[PDB]
């Protein structure tokens, strides 16, 4: 997938203003994921798309059919979305597998062709073993995951996800997000997910909205966001930085107290600022010989948002690296490998 | 603080195990993680010490008072400990002032005392303008915080967190951590949290304790657990790591299709495994030319599971990066300009 359009939405609550004249889009099949501050208005936006909350003016449509506006506001069951809420609670007298089952025709899931769908979700997510469970029989991040598999057995050509990864340990987050992502990919379907996982964004979203006090600071692109941001404030909210005031100079540095720094910006000399810079890229030198200095030919190099991926011939082997900037070889091919410290070594009862 | 004793711990559901055999360990005042895969069995090991399930076997004992036996069993309102529970729960007819005062004195945050301990918890965790809500007017990360002040506001001898910080971004977790964990440390409290965040487990733990299946794996300092993990499988959660199939030889290297490599073990010589590198240790060489330099004097040096934070005098400031003689001169290389942003 659904294309969705949100024209200067507005909300308040008393004397309570949350979301001040937010627009935002969304293309079929787009992966869109919203970030910002805890209060900023995520879930509030998304209840106001699903039709949870009522905006007290703007306009939202999808695809191409209107459901809010100065003259509408389709009831929840008119719009065709999916919504995982952030809570993500199930029905307690219900089964896992009933859970799952409920979005799904009658809601039973006696059907072989329900069971099926069932059945994949529970592999996608890895609670298989859990089918019979009720969720008051469940780990916080087993309810999370049934809660998820509920929300996607339906497959809705746009699923809005509000946190439905949070609960779980890095390994798994990671596997079920690149399962349910590229499948989601596969499928044409559209989505919104909000994370406060800077990495996770900048490596699944096609655009990243960075919202701060219910407005829009930024949608753009994992790579424009990290590297040219709106603002300090959304630098500050996609990545670590180190700050100090800063005054810019004509030569495309600006002096602040660490020293006379090289600088992005296009401002006048003599505007004054904040200047930032990414922990990743400082290091101190001289710098021992490594553990293992090892030969290595530069096969692929493909920038990422915040790193770049190479790939590589070292040794007698190829790896992939993900490294902050790519080396300049005055050959574009032959570079050096260092191994930093010992590795480990397990003897594997395998 | 509070020091704590757990041994021999066993627990399961219907025919369902869920912990087994634990044992561990906490001295007055000390921090410890406990880290594992979803199922592990976390929440359970935290519920069975603050009374809320029963363990089948196994002793807990609390500041050296038996507590969990075979012939004692303490109610929960009588084990001297806090616990913030993994969904928080906000008592939803009351506001946020009055959730953080309940566990003061007589509840009501009256008493100046009282006054100014609320206050304290509401800019701790950056919810002062939100103290006359109900919890069902609170964002999910606002009503994370207010049930972590209202944790906290008792400053218990030992206190239980199960996520006290999962629904928070970045920066704000960063801060709240930072400043509490500190005023714990100052104040000798102990406390246990359960933690997905391996830099955060890393950076704060005295001690973690890393679950599996409802056993521990193992249980050591965030040095140890990460540059000497028990296992290949412990090494991969709490970092990430690039494999190869190797062969021990006797002058302490092994060899893998990339080299010989200098490796760690104690194994004997010959033993087949896996060589396991953490992505920090790679660089590829030459780097471009740097777009700054700056002299730098260095003036301490504090060793981290992953890193070294070093102290530096550089141009006009002491910066603390993570990345040597402490008096040593070295030159700081800045990769790329910085960003700039007009005022
Ligand atoms: N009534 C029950 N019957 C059977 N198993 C149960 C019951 N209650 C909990 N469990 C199981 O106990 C195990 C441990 O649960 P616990 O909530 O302690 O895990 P956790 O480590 O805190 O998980 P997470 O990281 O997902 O929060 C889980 O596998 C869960 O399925
Ligand atoms: N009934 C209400 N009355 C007044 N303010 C409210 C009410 N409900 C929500 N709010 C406020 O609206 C703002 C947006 O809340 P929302 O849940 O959308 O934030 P969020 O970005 O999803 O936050 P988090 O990251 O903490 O989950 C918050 O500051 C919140 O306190
Ligand atoms: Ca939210
Ligand atoms: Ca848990
Ligand atoms: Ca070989």
């Amino acid at each position: 997938t659904a294309a969705l359009h949100i024209g200067h939405l507005s909300k308040s609550f008393q004397n309570t203003p949350v979301l001040n004249d937010i627009s935002l889009s969304l293309d079929p099949g787009e992966i869109l994921f919203i970030i910002g501050a805890s209060g900023c208005g995520k879930t509030t936006l998304l209840r106001c798309l699903a039709g949870f909350e009522q905006p007290d003016s703007g306009e939202i449509s999808l695809s191409g059919k209107t459901i809010f506006s100065k003259n509408t506001n389709l009831p929840v069951r008119e719009r065709r979305l999916g919504y995982l809420v952030q809570e993500g609670v199930l029905f307690p007298h219900l089964t896992v597998y009933r859970n799952i089952a409920y979005g799904l025709g009658n809601g039973k899931g006696r059907t072989a062709q329900e069971r099926q769908r069932i059945e994949a979700m529970l592999e996608l997510t890895g609670i298989s073993e859990l089918a019979g469970r009720y969720p008051h029989e469940l780990s916080g991040g087993q309810q999370q995951r049934a809660a998820l598999a509920r929300a996607l057995a339906p497959d809705p050509e746009l699923i809005l996800l509000d946190e439905p990864f949070s609960a779980l340990d890095e390994q798994l987050r990671r596997q079920i997000r690149e399962d349910m992502i590229a499948a989601l990919r596969a499928n044409g379907k559209s989505a919104v997910f909000v994370s406060h996982d800077r990495e996770e964004a900048l490596q699944y979203a096609d655009r990243i909205a960075v919202m701060k006090q219910g407005r829009i600071l930024q949608t753009a692109s994992p790579h424009e966001l990290y590297r040219q941001p709106a603002d300090l404030d959304a630098a500050l909210f996609i990545g670590e930085g180190i700050v100090f005031p800063a005054a810019l100079n004509a030569d495309g540095t600006a002096d602040c107290r660490l020293g006379r720094l090289p600088v992005q910006s296009g401002a006048p000399a003599g505007t004054r600022g904040t200047l930032l810079i990414r922990p990743e890229q400082y290091s101190l030198h001289p710098h021992s010989a490594p553990a293992a200095s090892i030969h290595a030919v530069v096969l692929k190099t493909t920038p990422k948002a915040r790193h770049t991926e190479i790939s590589l011939r070292a040794g007698q082997t190829v790896l992939t690296l993900n490294l902050p900037s790519a080396p300049t070889l005055s050959d574009g091919i032959s570079a050096v490998l260092h191994l930093d410290g010992p590795a480990l070594f397990f003897p594997g009862n395998t």
